[PDB]
């Protein structure tokens, strides 16, 4: 009745260490995400789920992005904007930022109210970031998360 | 549309400091808490509607309870479980656990889905507590929230 993604840190040279794990469950208002993670920094981390099931690095505009393969938020209604898992006019893969604790664990639940079943992350991958998540496009695009920290195939 | 609570410190004698004031809005998918507060604790704390309208202390066992006057969590359907904001076999009251960041401000905002209109809360008060909330009476009743740390009457 449950989904368990292995999370490993986001590299230029591949894949890292192992973070922990997200347990996703389903609950009457939409799928709940509660982290078991270490070894991130205190505070809120942007959290999203990406289109294609990889976090293999890749090269863009020149440049080395970590976890690149998995391509972008989540989008199959072709909205094009980040506005957060509360609107439903923004990428449906906006999922609440990612609450580290001070002891850099990460163990609050995060409710996905968008998200209906765990049938519609299947092929997809979760992404954590090294910024946080304003849920909106301003006045850093998607939400200010910047570079993927870590990232998990579901 | 948009409601704002003014929270202050709730303490043995009385009412406290300001810690600042937490807006509520309405969202397709239920209330949102946005809070802006400060000087808290960091971490995780328990965040609950208690059922009446005060933060007034009140005499239980041979003592002053900070902000007694407003009752327990919101239970108008008489559970009598806590079970946090998820579970609807438990008190309507039951909001998601504060974030309160390294800094002791609190801002992260929080989803209620279960209550779906303002005025659902009129008439009551917010709570915040010393502890956490593991959304359950075990191992500790009421999630492990504890004594109440900080209280406001939700206003218009
Ligand atoms: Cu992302
Ligand atoms: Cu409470
Ligand atoms: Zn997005
Ligand atoms: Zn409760």
């Amino acid at each position: 009745n449950t989904l368990t993604v292995k999370m490993n840190d986001a590299l230029s040279s591949g894949t890292g260490e192992n973070i922990g794990e997200i347990t996703v469950s389903e609950t009457p208002y939409g799928l709940l995400f509660t982290p078991h993670l270490n070894g991130l920094t205190p505070g809120i981390h942007g959290f999203h789920v990406h289109t294609n099931p990889s976090c293999m690095p890749g090269m863009k505009d020149g440049k080395e992005v970590p976890a690149l393969m998995a391509g972008g938020h989540l989008d199959p209604e072709k909205t094009g904007k980040h506005l957060g898992p509360y609107n439903d006019k923004g990428h449906l893969g906006d999922l609440p930022g990612l609450v580290v604790n001070a002891d850099g664990t990460a163990t609050y639940p995060l409710l996905a109210p968008r998200l209906k079943s765990l049938s519609e992350l299947k092929g997809h991958s979760l992404m954590i970031h090294k910024g946080g998540d304003n849920y909106s496009d301003k006045p850093a695009p998607l939400g200010g998360g910047g570079a993927r920290f870590a990232c998990g195939v579901i």
